[PDB]
């Protein structure tokens, strides 16, 4: 119909041209319809409007997560007949800040050493390789697997890691699998944690699931909900983003040569990667809890307004030459971690692993993509973009 269906099927790093067109339209908020549900939605693509949306106390993230809310995802991101309200259930137990606490600056100071050791071990192994090697399978996968075990869930076996990763990939999708396969992915996840979360939380370590369990005691359902939250929020984001960041670096050898010569510039390159490299193929979303206007557009209570972080991060009103990867950039704050109350509580740990990845690349001149960027294959339909492989050579 004449109402755009959402999302825009831009599964590779090439952002859908529709975002820029909506950004330059006369409307600061554009009505769309969810392809997966037919629900009406509003879409924001301008930085200035997105700031207003994500800092407005009348827009509720949790209300947009509730069952029956208009939504972009085809299947609800909860197990059948469960609350799907992990952050609120943690706060109910009196754990208001455990996620930020276990992922903040002190946690980076605990984990940054081994994270950098491992990035270096993995890249040193690749430096010994002949011919073409795969940066997704042989760098991103082992690094993100270690991140998950050591910081989020506890020591997982290869089979457990494989199962949770498959559940995330299958459930967090707009298309490419059946409805039944999507629901089953969340089931295997929830039933996995109902059985194993107590065991995982009880093993020695600093992992977040232990911190949650060991801080009326927490029920197995709340602890299982916490496990599924950590998988959904932590696994496909880290693997998708690290893959995409590697692609960005390989496509910008001049920038990498600068980082090789001036390693103190790496933190700024991390921030530019967070702005430039696209991640989600949908939008962050909030529900209006009362009638309001945003930039003149009237929104009724109950309606859901979305912001594409990719669109905002590429807004020329905010970032001059927004489609240029410019590590020296000194523009406004990027939206890669969101904005306001729900700003990514994993942001410091994520920055730590991105930095370690950038340094591992910058230290080794000659690394290059083995084929043209347009020949990279992409997992079609994931919420969190990820290439199937990153073939590279020296
Ligand atoms: C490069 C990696 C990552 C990126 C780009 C990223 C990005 C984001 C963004 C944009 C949001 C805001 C969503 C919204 O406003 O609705 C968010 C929220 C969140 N992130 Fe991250 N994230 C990353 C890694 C992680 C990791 C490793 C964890 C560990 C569990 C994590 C945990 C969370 C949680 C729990 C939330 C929900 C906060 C809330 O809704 O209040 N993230 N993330
Ligand atoms: C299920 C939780 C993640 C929960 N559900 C949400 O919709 C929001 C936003 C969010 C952050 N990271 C995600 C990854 C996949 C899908 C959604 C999200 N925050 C939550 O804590
Ligand atoms: C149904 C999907 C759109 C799903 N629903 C969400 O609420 C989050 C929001 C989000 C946008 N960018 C991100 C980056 C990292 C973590 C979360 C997000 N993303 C999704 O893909």
């Amino acid at each position: 119909t004449a109402t755009l269906t959402y999302p825009f099927h831009d599964w590779s790093q090439e952002l859908s041209p529709r975002y820029a067109q909506l950004r330059a339209s006369d409307a600061p908020v554009c009505p769309v319809v969810s392809e997966g549900t037919g629900d009406p939605l509003w879409l924001v693509t301008r930085y200035a409007t997105a700031v207003k949306l994500l800092e407005d106390s009348r827009f509720s993230s949790e209300a947009a997560q509730a069952s029956g809310a208009p939504r972009q995802e085809p299947v609800e991101l909860r197990a059948p007949g469960t609350r799907g309200d992990a952050i609120a259930m943690l706060r109910e137990a009196g754990l208001r800040s455990v996620l930020a606490d276990g992922l903040g600056p002190r946690a980076v100071r605990r984990h940054q050493g081994w994270i950098n050791d491992l990035a270096e071990t993995l890249m040193s192994e690749l430096a010994s390789r002949e011919g073409t090697f795969d940066l997704a399978a042989d760098f991103v996968e082992p690094l993100s697997s270690a991140l998950v075990s050591r910081t989020l869930l506890g020591e997982l076996s290869a089979d457990e890691r494989d199962l949770l990763a498959h559940c995330a990939d299958t459930g967090l999708r707009f298309c490419g699998v059946t409805h039944e396969e999507q629901v089953h992915a969340f089931t295997q996840m929830h039933e996995f944690f109902l059985e194993h979360a107590r065991r995982l939380a009880g093993t020695p370590g600093e992992h977040l699931l232990k911190l949650i369990a060991e801080a009326g005691p927490l029920s197995d359902e709340a602890l299982a909900e916490a496990g599924s939250l950590l998988v959904v929020a932590g696994f496909p984001t880290s693997s998708g983003f690290l893959c995409g960041a590697l692609l960005t670096l390989l496509r910008h050898p001049d920038a990498v040569q600068e980082l090789h010569a001036h390693p103190e510039r790496v933190p700024s390159a991390v921030e530019e990667l967070l702005r430039y490299t696209p991640l989600s193929t949908g939008s962050v979303k909030r529900m209006a809890t009362e009638d309001l206007e945003i930039d003149g557009v009237r929104i009724k209570a109950g309606e859901v307004v979305m912001v594409s972080l990719e669109a905002v991060n590429h807004d020329p009103d905010a970032f001059e030459d927004p489609d240029v990867f410019r590590p020296g950039r000194e523009g406004p704050m990027h939206f890669g971690f969101g904005r306001g109350r729900h700003f990514c509580p994993g942001n410091r740990l994520a920055r730590c692993v991105i930095e370690a990845t950038v340094r591992a690349v910058a230290r080794r001149p000659g690394l290059r993509l083995a084929v043209a960027p347009e020949e990279i294959s992409w997992h079609e339909g994931l919420f969190f973009r990820r290439p199937r492989a990153i073939p590279a050579t020296w």
